[PDB]
């Protein structure tokens, strides 16, 4: 089965089990693309989100997201929204759990209602705004251009507007849609959002800074990460006729002149042989060799993008108005051929609510994880930590804890659930990060208690 057909038969595994989740997911897919279209390219995101009830009785909602991003070349629009791929190795951090991305919303839209999706886009420095009304052919997995136009652009405008009409359920999805937006804002203080909901409520999320974290850079795949099927994709993807040596050193990370030489012998392949002429045994051998070689450099972290200690603290402070906040961005680690970094943050006191458990905010590649929190490896680590060792004395406290995992391979427990898996190496690092911030909080609490006792005992 193709991704598209599998989606249609198993929507509940792709984030679309019912209209409420469909509505929530469509909103996230659009906001996520708009962020990746802006901040990754050095643009402060100005994002507008509107949801309108367009058919009361059948509960169809129109979701519109507008950004000031880099836009999309006109010739790329149809496929970007209306052609699902038959299978991409990730070499750059991107926002989103689901492989189909916005295409899942498009499919769902075309499967349950009749309006086309509406797109208006203008690439940087384009003299035109290009308009489209499109559908995806639900049987052929191909774009249908219903309408294609263009209008004159204005000075310095660039960006994209996307409108998709879908079955939805606002009352059910409402709280989690707001929470999604709120949590996105917390770690994206350099973005400005406007949200108008179907009831006509408007919420404004002002830009708090103009500092944008460093962008992800595409990297070549690291050998520990590739499967045969992946190799014979980089192979049939070459424009030149490389030699096997020519190919290990130019299409992979951490393979230099000398390392390739070794790999070649280990795998019993000849440098001079041309890669296109490999065999299902020469390959098997390469992969097994890859999996068994112990002298590779760790997967480069250039492909990752952190929120940053400053931005995490800025967001926690501005949104929660705590007495104290702290954060840590850990040094990169790696697992199964992919780099990963954990960042963590804590906010304590102030206007934050009293309760018997901390508020736990989970992020993966800069995206909120909203559902399935109790099965997530982050919840597990937070619950297992004994906060009394860190200065928390009462069984009721006011604390927010945040954890961000970024990687080119986030391990999820199950398709259609937003919970990160308990991979040992990742769990270990999440615990190390939380402890680092928990110790900053312990120091805060100990200094505060000392100041209080001093005033009580020494001041009149
Ligand atoms: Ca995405
Ligand atoms: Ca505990």
């Amino acid at each position: 089965l193709s991704p598209a057909e599998f989606f249609k038969r198993n929507p509940e595994l792709a984030g679309f089990p019912n209209p409420a989740r469909a509505l929530y997911q469509t909103v996230r897919e659009l906001i996520e693309n708009s962020l990746d279209a802006t901040d990754v390219h050095g643009i402060l995101p100005n994002i507008k989100i509107t949801i309108d009830l367009i058919d009361d009785a059948r509960q169809i909602y129109k979701v519109n997201v507008v950004d000031n991003g880099i836009g999309i070349p006109p010739q790329e629009v149809p496929n970007a929204f209306g052609r699902v791929l038959y299978s991409k190795y990730v070499n750059r951090q991107t926002r989103g759990m689901y492989g189909l991305g916005v295409k899942a919303a498009v499919l769902y839209s075309q499967m349950h209602q009749d309006k086309p999706i509406e797109i208006e886009t203008s690439p940087v420095n384009s003299k035109r705004i290009y308009t489209f009304k499109l559908k995806i052919d639900i049987n052929k997995n191909e774009p249908i251009i219903v309408e294609r136009g263009s209008v004159e652009n204005t000075r310095g405008f660039h960006g994209t507007s996307v409108a998709i009409s879908i079955p939805g359920d606002w009352p059910k999805a409402k709280s989690r849609i707001y929470e999604y937006i709120k949590r996105t804002y917390i770690i994206t203080p350099y973005a400005e959002f406007i949200f108008k909901d179907p009831e006509g409520n408007v919420t404004y999320y002002p830009r708090l800074t103009n500092k944008i974290p460093k962008p992800p850079q595409e990297v070549k795949p690291h050998p520990y990460g590739v499967d045969r099927e992946e190799i014979k994709i980089l192979i049939n993807n070459l424009k030149r006729d490389y030699t096997i040596k020519e190919f290990l050193v130019n299409e992979f990370q951490s393979i230099g002149d000398t390392t390739a030489d070794k790999i070649l012998e280990l795998a019993g392949l000849k440098p001079n042989k041309k890669v296109k002429n490999l065999t299902e045994e020469e390959i098997t051998r390469l992969v097994e060799t890859f999996k068994k070689y112990e002298d590779f450099r760790s997967p480069s972290a250039d492909s990752l993008s952190v929120i940053g200690e400053d931005l995490i603290e800025l967001g926690l402070k501005k949104i929660f108005n705590p007495d104290f906040a702290a954060s840590i961005t850990r040094k990169p680690k790696a697992y199964q051929g992919h780099p990963f970094i954990v960042e963590a943050g804590v906010a304590f006191g102030g206007s934050i609510p009293v309760g018997e458990e901390p508020i736990v905010l989970r992020y993966a590649n800069k995206i909120p994880l909203i559902y399935d929190e109790k099965s997530d490896v982050i919840w597990k680590v937070v619950e297992e930590l004994d906060w009394k060792r860190y200065g928390i004395e009462s069984d009721q406290y006011q604390m927010v804890v945040m954890v961000h995992l970024c990687s080119t391979k986030i391990p999820y427990k199950s398709a259609g659930k937003e919970s990160i898996a308990e991979v040992e190496d990742i769990e270990k690092e999440i615990k190390n990060a939380l402890m680092e911030v928990a110790r900053k909080l312990k120091q805060y609490l100990s200094e505060k208690r000392k100041e209080q006792e001093a005033k009580k005992k020494l001041l009149a």
